[PDB]
């Protein structure tokens, strides 16, 4: 169902949270080789997460679950914010710009954390 497909999406999001927090520890410890690998894994996860969300949104659309569609439109907009901050974070790492990387990392945490409450309402709605 759409509901189980969103449970799967949610788990992938939780994976990225876990990897993000390991990455943050690695950054604080100055282990750049690890961070690079974690950043690559994060991009794969976010790309997967978005694809699962899009298919779930289109399926709630075809099913006429208007309340779910509204919430998912809002969530996928906030997803793009996350994606833009993430991509800038990656670019700062490549550039060797630790102040920006810190800033984008702090800001991405808050986007994600704030996005968690909408995530939970989508669960109940589907
Ligand atoms: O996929 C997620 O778990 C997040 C995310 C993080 C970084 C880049 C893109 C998306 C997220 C955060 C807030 C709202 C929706 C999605």
């Amino acid at each position: 169902s759409v509901k189980s497909e969103y449970a799967e999406a949610a788990a992938v999001g939780q994976e990225a949270v876990a990897v993000f927090n390991t990455m943050k520890a690695a950054f604080q410890n100055g282990d750049k080789e690890a961070v690079a690998q974690y950043l690559a894994r994060l991009a794969s996860l976010y790309t997967r997460h978005e694809e699962l969300l899009n298919r779930i949104l289109e399926k709630a659309r075809r099913e006429g679950n208007k309340e779910a569609v509204t919430l998912m439109n809002e969530f996928t907009a906030t997803f793009q914010t996350g994606k833009s901050i993430f991509n800038a974070m990656v670019a700062a790492f490549k550039n060797g710009d630790d102040d920006s990387f810190e800033s984008y990392l702090q800001a991405l945490e808050k986007v994600t954390a704030k996005g968690e409450t909408l995530a939970d309402q989508i669960a109940k709605a589907l």
